[PDB]
């Protein structure tokens, strides 16, 4: 499913992401925009053989099991396919574990390079939240 900006903002807010670990909602919407263009079905293969899945492009080497990433730690305890669902619950729950492991949202390259230090508030402007 390809989310609308405000539709995604509302869904993320309902799932407890607004200000989770100090990150305002605009950061999460911005990250999703640049990581998957709001598409829950996005997948991207990496040079190391691992693959990124879903709206937040969660990695198979550490977070989910896709049956093809040798030595994968399945830290979120889920098959990577669950992360492509139109229901973002699995993605949100796993993202919470990721953002809590030490480097915060810096775990998302697109966020660090395209959202960090920008006016992230713009991503939720105009939305009835």
């Amino acid at each position: 499913k390809v989310f609308g900006r405000c539709e995604l903002a509302a869904a993320m807010k309902r799932h407890g992401l607004d200000n989770y670990r100090g990150y305002s909602l605009g950061n999460w919407v911005c990250a999703a925009k640049f990581e998957s263009n709001f598409n829950t079905q996005a997948t991207n293969r990496n040079t190391d053989g691992s693959t990124d899945y879903g709206i937040l492009q969660i990695n198979s080497r550490w977070w989910c099991n896709d049956g093809r990433t040798p030595g994968s730690r399945n830290l979120c305890n889920i098959p990577c396919s669950a992360l492509l669902s139109s229901d973002i619950t699995a993605s949100v729950n796993c993202a919470k574990k990721i953002v809590s492991d030490g480097n915060g949202m810096n775990a998302w390259v697109a966020w660090r390079n395209r959202c960090k230090g920008t006016d992230v508030q713009a991503w939720i402007r105009g939305c009835r939240l």
